[PDB]
């Protein structure tokens, strides 16, 4: 066992202390609706799963694989959070998740381009889908917040700003590592690409599904 294989195994770990946590919470929802549980556990299993996958055996080709679900699916829980106490906009929220998708799809394509100006065409193409997601989670999405109470707002605007903090960390590493300019090793990059995702997944659902609960005391 080397050092990548060790990281994505304490990976699974993390993943799986996590959804152990949702499971539980769900048991007792204090005012959560369970399609919000059921989200915040699939994240962690389907991450863990994609990070098992590549702990036992492009490079890191299962990361993609994660991001395709799990990040429309972290969107799906935030606008849930956005819209907790009223009627839920699916078109919103389809927008949201088909964009993200578009950002992991052309990230993927980048990264099996041959010829560099096509990587970073394709890099540029994500990024862009990517302030798109940004946009829509700071404007049309919170402003369903501001119809609710200042409660929900307060709470939305803290979590979203820890959403965008770490999302966009993604493109970053991404860009210093060997599918971008290389700066830092193969090793540096999968250490990174395992702590933002135990933040983004589980961290972001822990303050996220607590949050709600709170608000409930
Ligand atoms: C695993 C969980 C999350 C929230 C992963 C998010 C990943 C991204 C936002 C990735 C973005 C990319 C961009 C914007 C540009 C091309 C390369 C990436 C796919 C790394």
């Amino acid at each position: 066992m080397n050092l990548e294989s060790l990281l994505h195994w304490i990976y699974v770990a993390g993943m799986t202390i996590g959804a152990l946590h949702f499971w539980s919470l769900s048991r007792n929802p204090r005012g959560v609706p369970q399609y919000e549980y059921l989200v915040a556990m699939f994240i962690p299993i389907w991450s863990g799963l994609a990070y098992m996958a590549m702990a036992i055996d492009i490079a890191h080709y299962a990361r993609y694989i994660d991001w395709m679900v799990t990040t429309p699916l972290l969107l799906l829980s935030l606008s849930w959070t956005a819209m907790q106490f009223i009627k839920k906009d699916w078109t919103l929220i389809g927008f949201l998740m088909s964009t993200q998708i578009v950002v992991i799809t052309s990230g993927l394509i980048a990264d099996l381009s041959e010829r560099d100006w096509v990587r970073y065409l394709w890099y540029i193409c994500g990024v862009c889908a990517f302030l798109i997601i940004l946009w829509g989670i700071w404007n049309p999405l919170r402003a369903k917040t501001r119809t609710q109470s200042s409660e929900l707002a307060n709470l939305y605007d803290k979590l979203v700003t820890y959403f965008t903090v770490l999302w966009i960390g993604y493109p970053i590493v991404w860009i210093i590592g060997p599918s971008g300019f290389g700066w830092i090793n193969q090793t540096i990059d999968t250490f990174l690409f395992c702590l933002l995702p135990f933040f983004s997944k589980v961290g972001f659902s822990f303050l996220d599904l607590h949050g709600l609960r709170n608000l409930n005391d």
